[PDB]
């Protein structure tokens, strides 16, 4: 039997890439060329990641239904919830978004010091929307690992005003302040605002992830949840049944998800403007994997190149699927010789100008070597489509 399930892409102290699997899930056909949506749920162990990301699950399998939060003797299944990666859900929603767009929606579990740090920083990079699961508080602490970020994307604007992350959620589990700052994403704001506020009594590297966090992310916001009661704390008999959760946890939990997720906000990533797709998602896995095997994390320049050198990569991906579909629509009848060259040098050419046409990071002497990777690909596949044509 089929079915969707947890999926390890990320696994001495170094890391791996299990590309064969991120492929399988990423480049199928049903989702390779869709808009994704790249949905992490982050932060310290054994606080309820998994658990959350399980009701999520429940709503992205019945968004339209006003009972999808589950029947509630329904026990929680999904991405286990009773090791240090990164785990994605096999099966890629495809939502409708009301622009009559359909997006793909991809979850991944974040799962962790310096390794925990890696899987942060990584899933934060790939993600579009960062759910930054935190318990009872924020604290100073909880605010330096967003520094690398902020001074990563000091750098990615030097020459633009676009920016390099879309939307981070302060997701603020066993809320403990309920009467000045109310449960829900409002007293979230209100709180998020306050604890941001720039003060003379912090340390001068934390007022500088203040002053700088939000010219780096489209949106930052902070939603309040109550403690879940006390099964779903210390009893181990405990399956996930809402019956056996804190009902006030249970109504705030109906609000969170769909104000995380429901088709109007579906924050697509895109990266200096432009909206990536599954298939360019891989390349930025790609890359970042790359300098995510170090003594300790990138420089902000290490992690500006790999974004450029992934959104190069992304469009030579695109250039060539469009060049290799356009292809195999003329090449499966048989093709007279020099009437499937004009049309191979008319389709590479449209590929070539489709690549150049494209905004990519890095400037124009970087951009070459991947103009070249392109037409090489281009050049690898028309030569084997006259080795199936000639045998027609
Ligand atoms: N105190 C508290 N415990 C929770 C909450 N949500 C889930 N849990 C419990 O935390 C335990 C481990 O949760 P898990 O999802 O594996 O956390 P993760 O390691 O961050 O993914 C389980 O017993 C859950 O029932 C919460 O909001 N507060
Ligand atoms: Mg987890």
């Amino acid at each position: 039997v089929k079915k969707a399930g947890p999926v390890q892409v990320l696994i001495d102290h170094s890391f791996e890439l299990d590309e064969t699997a991120l492929n399988r899930i990423l480049l199928s056909e049903a989702v390779r060329d869709k808009e994704v949506v790249a949905v992490s749920v982050a932060g310290a162990f054994a606080k309820g990641k998994s658990f959350l990301m399980d009701f999520m699950l429940r709503y992205m399998y019945n968004q339209e239904s006003v009972d999808w939060v589950g029947d509630y003797n329904e026990p929680l299944t999904g991405f286990s919830w009773r090791t240090t990666g990164i785990q994605i859900w096999s099966e890629i929603f495809l939502i409708n978004k009301p622009d009559g767009k359909k997006v793909a929606v991809l979850l991944m579990d974040t799962q962790g010091l310096r390794d925990s740090a890696t899987v942060f920083a990584l899933s934060t990079m790939i993600s579009s929307i960062q759910v930054y699961n935190l318990s009872q508080n924020v604290q100073e602490d909880d605010l330096q690992h967003l520094q690398l970020f902020t001074e990563y994307g000091r750098l990615a604007m030097e020459e633009t005003f676009l920016k390099p992350f879309q939307s981070l959620i302060f997701l603020v589990r066993d809320w403990s302040f309920p009467y000045e700052f109310s449960y829900g994403a409002d007293g979230g704001a209100k709180f998020l605002e306050k604890r941001l506020k720039v003060s003379g009594n912090q340390h001068e590297e934390l007022q500088n992830v203040r002053k700088h966090i939000h010219s780096c992310f489209t949106n930052i916001s902070c939603f309040l949840l109550p403690h879940p009661g006390l099964k779903v704390a210390t009893n181990p008999n405990f399956d996930g049944k809402l019956k056996e959760i804190d009902d006030e946890f249970i109504k705030n939990l109906k609000i969170l998800i769909p104000w995380l997720l429901s088709p109007e906000s579906l924050d697509i990533k895109e990266i200096n403007g432009n909206k990536i797709t599954c298939r360019g998602l891989v390349e930025y896995f790609k890359a970042y994997i790359k300098i995510y095997q170090g003594e300790e994390l990138p420089h902000p320049k290490s992690m500006l190149q790999a974004t450029a050198e992934a959104n190069n990569l992304a469009a030579v991906a695109t250039a060539k699927d469009t060049y290799n579909k356009k292809m195999e629509e003329i090449c499966g009848p048989f093709l007279a010789p020099n009437d499937l060259q004009t049309k191979h040098l008319q389709l590479k050419e449209e590929s070539v100008k489709l690549f150049r046409g494209v905004k990519k990071m890095g400037g124009e002497e970087f951009s070459r070597r991947y103009l070249q990777q392109l037409e090489s690909e281009i050049d690898e596949l028309y030569i084997q489509y006259i080795k199936h044509n000639d045998s027609k």
